[PDB]
């Protein structure tokens, strides 16, 4: 039983609400793909969905674009449409360049920061797990806080 398995066990819950999530994302482009919605719909119907979903203690998802652009954000709503290539956590950490950087080398992982909890603005330690939506440039975000 090494290091290893223990954080490999934590964050497959993480992974694995990302993955569940990533499945209304599969849904609405699958209707963009069979010509029944337009891709923009079809997104902004998925951003709409996914922006509600919460699990454990009010633990939410976001998405950020490869540019990186803002798309959904469910606490921070003001950053929508934004570009976040500026941002950076109090420990100098590129939040949204890491992420975009990551996904493109790997198509998915795990990545920790620090981040304000829903309501509050202290910056704390989080671990969250992105993962490419290859279709659409997207990437799907969640992830739980130290505390």
């Amino acid at each position: 039983q090494t290091h290893e398995d223990l954080y490999r066990a934590k964050s497959e819950k993480t992974m694995h609400v990302v993955q569940t999530a990533s499945g209304i994302l599969t849904f609405y482009q699958g209707l963009e793909a069979a010509g029944s919605m337009t891709r923009e719909a079809a997104q902004q119907q998925a951003l709409k969905e996914i922006k509600g979903l919460r699990y454990s203690q009010n633990d939410y998802f976001w998405i950020n674009d490869l540019r990186p652009v803002m798309i959904m954000h469910p606490t921070n709503p003001k950053l929508e449409g934004q570009d976040i290539s500026t941002i950076k956590d109090p420990d100098g950490f590129a939040v949204f360049n890491e992420m975009v950087a990551l996904v493109k080398s790997k198509g998915a992982g795990m990545v920790n920061y620090r981040w304000p909890k829903p309501g509050a603005s202290e910056p704390v330690k989080k671990t969250s797990y992105v993962q490419l939506f290859q279709p659409w440039g997207w990437i799907l975000g969640s992830g739980v806080y130290v505390d």
